[PDB]
C-alpha cells in the first residue's frame, strides 16, 4: 500500500470564501487487509477529527481509501505542517506523509501586460501576453477577462524558477485580430499570497 | 532495477556539426548482481556495437550503469525507433525499452519578439521576450545573442501544448535598462526541425 498527500489549490486558500483541503489517498490497500486507519496531525497536534472524512473504493483488483482534512486558510498561509499518518495491518510500519507550503519569504508578483507583435497582425488571430515575474512561492492563479465576462482561449506556462530564486510565468490569451482593433479591454487577473488584496489585475487594449 | 531511455538534445540533432546520442540509464542495480548487459537495436536491426559505451558507478547503496549510443541525425529525424535491451542475472526477464521522436508532421515555429513594457521601464532592469508559437514537435532550441556574442541572463519556459495541437514557449531575456536605452540590438535565435536552415533569428532594438 502507498500513501499520497495532496495540497490545496491556490485559489481556494487565497479566497476566504473558499475551501482548502489537504487530501490523503491510499492505493494498493488490498482485499485481504482493507483496514486503513488515518491519523491527521496539524503542525504537531493531532487535530484528531477536525473534520476529516474517509471512504472505501473497490478498484483495479484492490481498494482505494481517501480521507480529507479541511485546511484553515491562515494556518496554511503561515506554513503549518500537515501530517497524514496511515495505519493498516498489511503495511508493517505506518506511513507518514507531511506537507506545507514552500519554505521561504513571499515576494509580490510584478504583472506586465504585453500587446501583440506588429508581425502577428499579419495573422488572423493575435496573442495577448501577460508576464508575472519575481514572485514567491510558486503558488499562484492567473486568469483572463474581457469584461465582467471571463475568457476561454488562454494558456499558462508552468512557473519557471528564474535566476533571482524567484519565479516567472507567461500567460497567453489568443483573440480574433478584429476585437483587439475594435478597441476591447482585456485584463489579466493575478492571485498570490503577497498581493495587496490577494488580487491584482492589469489591463490591455488597442 | 529498471531502465529509462533518454532522447538526443534538439540542438545536437538539428546541427550536423554536433553528435547526437541516445542514453540508456539503468538504476537500482543491486550489489550481488552487478552484471548489466546492454543490447542496442536500431529500429529493426541490432547495431550491436555501433558505438555503444557503458561504465559502472557505485551509488546510494547500489549501482548506476549507463550506456550511450550515437545517433545519425537523419535516422532520428526520419523517426526510426531506438531500442535498449538490458540484462542483469537477478532481473528475471530482460528489459526492452524503446524510444523515438513524436509522430506527426512538423510545424514551423512562429518567432515574434516583444519589447519591455513601459510599466517595467521603472526598473533598473527590463525584460525582453520572444514568444515562439505554433510549432511541432516540442523539440526546439531557443538561444539569445546581443552582437557577435551570446548572453547570460535569459530563461526560457518549457513547451506548453496549445489549442492548435501545436506548441508554444516564451523566452525571457533580462538586461540593464541602460543597455536597452543606449539602443543595442538583441537577437532571439530559434532552432527547429521545420525551419529553412534549421535556424531563424528575430531581432529587437530600441
Ligand atoms: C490499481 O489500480 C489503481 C487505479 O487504476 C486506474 O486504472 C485502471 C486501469 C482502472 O481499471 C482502475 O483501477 C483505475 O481507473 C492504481 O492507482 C494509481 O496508482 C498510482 C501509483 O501506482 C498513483 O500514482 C501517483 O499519482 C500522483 C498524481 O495523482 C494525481 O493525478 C492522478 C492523474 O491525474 C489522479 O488519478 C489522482 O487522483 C491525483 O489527482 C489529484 O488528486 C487530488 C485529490 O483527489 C485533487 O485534489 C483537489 O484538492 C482541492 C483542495 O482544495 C480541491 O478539493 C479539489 O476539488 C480536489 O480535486 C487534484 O485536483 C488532482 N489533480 C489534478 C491536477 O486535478 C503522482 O503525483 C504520484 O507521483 C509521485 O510519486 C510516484 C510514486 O513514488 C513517483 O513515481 C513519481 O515520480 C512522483 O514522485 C514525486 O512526487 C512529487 C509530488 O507529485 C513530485 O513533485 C516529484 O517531482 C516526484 N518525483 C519525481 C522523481 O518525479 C504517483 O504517480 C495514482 O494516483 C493512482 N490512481 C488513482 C486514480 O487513484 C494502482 O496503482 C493499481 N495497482 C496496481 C497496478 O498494482
Ligand atoms: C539510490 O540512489 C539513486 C540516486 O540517488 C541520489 O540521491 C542520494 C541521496 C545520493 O546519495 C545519491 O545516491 C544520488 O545523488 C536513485 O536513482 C534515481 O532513481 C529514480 C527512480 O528509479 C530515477 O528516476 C527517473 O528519472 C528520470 C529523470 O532523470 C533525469 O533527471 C535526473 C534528475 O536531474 C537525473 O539525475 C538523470 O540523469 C536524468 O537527467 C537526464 O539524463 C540524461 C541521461 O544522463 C541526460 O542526457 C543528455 O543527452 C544528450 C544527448 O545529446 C547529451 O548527451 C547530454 O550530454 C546528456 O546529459 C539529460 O541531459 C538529463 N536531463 C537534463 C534536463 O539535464 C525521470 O524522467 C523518470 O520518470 C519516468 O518514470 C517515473 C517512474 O515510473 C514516472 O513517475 C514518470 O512519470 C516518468 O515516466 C514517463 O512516463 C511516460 C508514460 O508512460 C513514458 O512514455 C516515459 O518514457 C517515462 N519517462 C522515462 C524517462 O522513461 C524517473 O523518475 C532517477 O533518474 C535516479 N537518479 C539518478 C541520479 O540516477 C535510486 O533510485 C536509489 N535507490 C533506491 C532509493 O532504492
Amino acid at each position: 500500500p502507498s500513501v499520497f498527500l495532496f495540497p490545496p489549490k491556490p485559489k481556494d486558500t487565497l479566497m476566504i470564501s473558499r475551501t482548502p483541503e489537504v487530501t490523503c489517498v491510499v492505493v494498493d490497500v488490498s482485499h485481504e487487509d482493507p483496514q486503513v486507519k488515518f491519523n491527521w496531525y496539524v503542525d504537531g497536534v493531532q487535530v484528531h477529527n477536525a473534520k476529516t472524512k474517509p471512504r472505501e473504493q473497490q478498484y483495479n483488483s484492490t481498494y482505494r481509501v481517501v480521507s480529507v482534512l479541511t485546511v484553515l486558510h491562515q494556518n496554511w498561509l503561515d506554513g503549518k505542517e500537515y501530517k497524514c499518518k496511515v495505519s493498516n495491518k498489511a503495511l508493517p510500519a505506518p506511513i507518514e506523509k507531511t506537507i506545507s507550503k514552500a519554505k521561504g519569504q513571499p515576494r509580490e508578483p510584478q504583472v506586465y501586460t504585453l500587446p501583440p507583435s506588429r508581425e502577428e497582425m499579419t495573422k488572423n488571430q493575435v496573442s495577448l501576453t501577460c508576464l508575472v515575474k519575481g514572485f514567491y512561492p510558486s503558488d499562484i492563479a492567473v486568469e483572463w477577462e474581457s469584461n465582467g465576462q471571463p475568457e476561454n482561449n488562454y494558456k499558462t506556462t508552468p512557473p519557471v524558477l528564474d535566476s533571482d530564486g524567484s519565479f516567472f510565468l507567461y500567460s497567453k490569451l489568443t483573440v480574433d485580430k478584429s476585437r483587439w482593433q475594435q478597441g476591447n479591454v482585456f485584463s489579466c487577473s493575478v492571485m498570490h499570497e503577497a498581493l495587496h488584496n490577494h488580487y491584482t489585475q492589469k489591463s490591455l487594449s488597442l
